[PDB]
């Protein structure tokens, strides 16, 4: 497979977002992952409403700003036959009825992909699909602080994960150690984290931080 990616240059990617003090980490990712799908479809990229996931996919398992989970957001957007734009239902960071109108959807999907729980396997994923949601424990103070470079945690663990964000692409630099490989990884705490809202995460070590564990993506 290619040993660089970044689904940004191909016009997959929308400009990071901010999901402010609510849980919704998993909508986040959700629609980025849709974003990427629709526009490998339809050639056109139109940012998707999380509030619509918010609000509507609690029937999928989802809690709204309490938590939830990527495939449930893909399973909803099936079931419910269609997703809002983001221009249409913006973002409250805030738990509110349904308010879903299907004149205003810009998405569907049928069904959803879970990628094995190997780092090779997600490799393919991204190298051939586009964008894929992935969880990954973020619990750390040194994820809170990243600014650049690739993100390491020796206390990250590969099996409890907390945060819902996005593979746009992987990709190399030389570094210290000689750990070279990175996921490219999109944020949804706004562009002022980070590198633009975009962190580097350690690749092929041990499925760091459980970047593997729990990636899929929409069938479109
Ligand atoms: C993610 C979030 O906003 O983190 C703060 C930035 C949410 O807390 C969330 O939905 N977490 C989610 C696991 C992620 C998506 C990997 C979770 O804890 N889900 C629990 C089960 C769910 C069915 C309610």
């Amino acid at each position: 497979a290619p040993r660089s990616v970044d689904w940004r240059e191909k016009g997959y990617v929308t400009p990071v977002k901010n999901q402010g003090q609510c849980g919704s980490c998993w909508a986040f990712s959700a629609t980025g992952a849709l974003e990427g799908q629709m526009f490998r479809k339809t050639g056109r990229l139109i940012s998707l409403s999380e509030q619509n996931l918010v609000d509507c996919s609690g029937p999928q398992g989802n809690e709204g700003c309490n938590g939830g989970l990527m495939d449930y957001a893909f399973q909803y957007v099936q079931d419910n036959g269609g997703l809002d734009s983001e221009e249409s239902y913006p973002y409250e960071a805030t738990e509110e009825s349904c308010k879903y109108n299907p004149k205003y959807s810009v998405a569907n999907d049928a069904g959803f992909v879970d990628i094995p729980k190997q780092e090779k396997a997600l490799m393919k994923a991204v190298a051939t699909v586009g964008p894929i949601s992935v969880a990954i424990d973020a619990g750390h103070e040194s994820f809170l602080f990243y600014k650049e470079g690739i993100y390491f945690e020796p206390d990250c663990s590969s099996e409890d994960m907390d945060h819902g964000v996005l593979v746009v692409g992987y990709g190399f630099e030389s570094t210290e150690s000689d750990n070279n490989k990175y996921w490219l990884v999109k944020n949804s705490w706004g562009e002022e984290w980070g590198m633009g809202g975009y962190v580097k995460m350690a690749k092929d070590r041990r499925n760091h931080c459980g970047i593997a564990s729990a990636a899929s993506y929409p069938t479109v």
